[PDB]
């Protein structure tokens, strides 16, 4: 009952970029999803997060119907995390400014409470020191672990990732998955859009395969990687794995 | 008049001095490069012109406003000091669009057809109005920072400040977004860029600071300062992939 989606769709213009999609994750479980460029993967996460809208069927986090008038947007928004591929910071203000932004704005937190909170959450992701410094002297296992510290911040019951180490080199993916492992291993509920092979295997629960706007298929990690049922997984997964 | 004026400005974090004292004058229309090696102050030199930091000494005015000047003016500084950074510089949870009008329409007013009007012709001005539509996550650095740098010019800026805007970008990227620059400084905007990239220096750097330690080590024209520098921490610096 964490999320619920029935025959979701969604198209841009006359373009139908999500064509019925199916899926309900219940708090505590973490799910990963994979497949080619297009697929509306990150169409999907934005709808969850209220920062896309949606043409047809329905959603439900945690109750809240998203369509339904009553209702309250903005509470739904903040109990829903999202790191995303790139950025994720605010170049202009340190790092500690960045995490309390939302929780004093947004919370009314007092200054001092946010900030010891967010010296914590900094401290662990290993970086409680580099809390006065600026993003441009981060390097992107640091900067993506910041951006995970904001978004957690919030304190929030979900939390989306779309792709958050794709674009990182090689050495810096590890210290950004093992912040998510804890994450997954302390019950959060997680959304996770990531092509870590690894990652999936060793905390997710269920993957879900994406591809042209469907999910062909889904399974635990394990039963899809290596023993893929469905013909445009396995072609698929040839591609990638 | 004048567009940037620094009489000694002196900055420090504590007990840290990070500029020791620096002397500035940038008149309408100048592009000065500003060179130097990291933890010389050259950063907290752009937050300080852009009202981000705040400074100890000194005096600081842009175009006639004196930053730190009682009946504030400084609000309509920002409005007038744009700036790109190195890394971070759009929202990924929006559209590139959306990133370009969102000041103007929320600081400035601007009514929706009108911001995205001029949005489209400045992405369409770094060669990218297809991608007005996609989000942050889809592009290429060289992309994203020509886009950044189209944020920023939706606010019709007088000056337009550069914190190594390339230096995370693969060597294929780089040239798109200085040919930008380029472009900008040609136009005559008044420009402040603290880069690496000597070629963009030389073609359209009217002026080179070389800072070193939060003091500026040596100034002069690009071709004097790069070919003949005269002071050795200047050559000792230029001699790092000389
Ligand atoms: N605002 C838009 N207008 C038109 N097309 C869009 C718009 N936003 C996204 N698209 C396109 O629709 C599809 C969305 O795909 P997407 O959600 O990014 O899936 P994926 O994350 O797997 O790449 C892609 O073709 C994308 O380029
Ligand atoms: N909040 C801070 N507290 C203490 N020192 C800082 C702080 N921020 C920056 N510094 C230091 O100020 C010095 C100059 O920084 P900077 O302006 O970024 O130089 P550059 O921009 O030339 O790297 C460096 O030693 C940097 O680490
Ligand atoms: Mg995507
Ligand atoms: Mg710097």
């Amino acid at each position: 009952q964490m999320i619920d989606v029935h025959q979701l769709k969604k198209s841009f213009g006359s373009l139908e970029v999500l064509k019925g999609i199916n899926v309900h994750i219940r708090e505590g479980e973490v799910v990963v999803v994979i497949g080619p460029s297009g697929s509306g993967k990150s169409t999907f996460l934005r709808c969850l997060n209220l920062l896309e809208d949606f043409d047809e069927g329905e959603i439900i986090i945690d109750g809240i119907n998203l369509k339904a008038k009553d209702t309250n947007l903005n509470k739904v928004r903040e109990e829903v995390g999202m790191v995303f591929q790139r950025f994720n910071l605010f170049p202009h203000m340190t790092v500690l400014n960045n995490i309390t932004l939302a929780p004093m704005k947004v919370r009314k937190w007092p200054r001092e409470k946010a900030e010891a909170k967010a010296m914590e959450l900094l401290d662990k992701v290993g970086l409680k020191d580099k809390a006065h410094a600026y993003p441009d002297s981060l390097s992107g296992g640091q900067a993506q672990r910041v951006a995970i510290a904001r978004a957690l911040a919030m304190e929030p019951k979900i939390m989306l990732f779309d792709e958050p180490t794709s674009a990182l080199d090689p050495e810096m993916v590890g210290e950004v998955l093992s912040v998510m492992k804890q994450l997954a291993n302390e019950g959060m509920t997680m959304v996770v859009v990531t092509h870590e092979m690894g990652f999936a295997r060793e905390v997710g629960d269920r993957v879900l395969f994406m591809d042209g706007g469907y999910i062909i298929e889904e399974g635990k990690p394990e039963d899809l990687f290596d023993r893929p049922q469905h013909e445009r997984t396995k072609a698929f997964l040839s591609k990638v794995f």
